[PDB]
């Protein structure tokens, strides 16, 4: 999961075809669990503050079940999409928190997704 | 640089063709600056300790010039290669340190490489 997720989120940010892979298809389904309202808001704060800030905060909320987890991957994916490819974001940090929160649900996420 | 490097190192670890990209070619040249002796040693300690450990340490040495930087990318790349694709390594951490050390030489690395 770890590697796949890093590639997915990154791809979702620059859309570079050469780093695309059909597994993204299934992951992209999770988008549904996330309201484009929140995403839009988040994006706005990120640009208001010129920072990872807001996103890092959302990634720090708790995750008590696989649904929680899926949502967090989704919110990362959409932010990654809408924020811009020119955005100097230290993706390693976001991944660090994100995996800290969902690492444990990886096995089940695999199953649930593939 | 940040994104390219994450993709390169990860690819160098599982060799998944679908995430391959010819820019890797140039980066792969840097291999030369790194002695396969060190890499082998490092790998051994990582397995002796069952951990990121050793690699994290090498990534923490200082980088005072672009040559230093290139070497560190190289050492990351070869470790990534020889360590194994089944190795549960939290790549986000290594990237965190690695970029902390070479982030500043990105622009010049681009130029020097492409």
């Amino acid at each position: 999961m770890r590697t796949l997720l890093i590639r997915y989120i990154l791809w979702r940010n620059d859309n570079d075809q050469t780093y695309y892979n059909d597994d993204f298809k299934k992951l992209m389904l999770l988008d549904e669990l996330v309201d484009d309202g929140d995403v839009s808001t988040l994006i706005k704060n990120m640009r208001m503050t010129l920072s990872d800030g807001p996103l890092l905060d959302r990634l720090n909320q708790p995750v008590n079940n696989i649904e929680d987890a899926k949502r967090m991957i989704a919110i990362s994916a959409k932010v990654a999409r809408d924020i811009g490819e020119r955005s100097e974001i230290r993706w390693e940090e976001s991944f660090t928190i994100l995996f800290r929160m969902i690492e444990t649900y990886f096995d089940d996420l695999m199953i649930d997704l593939y």
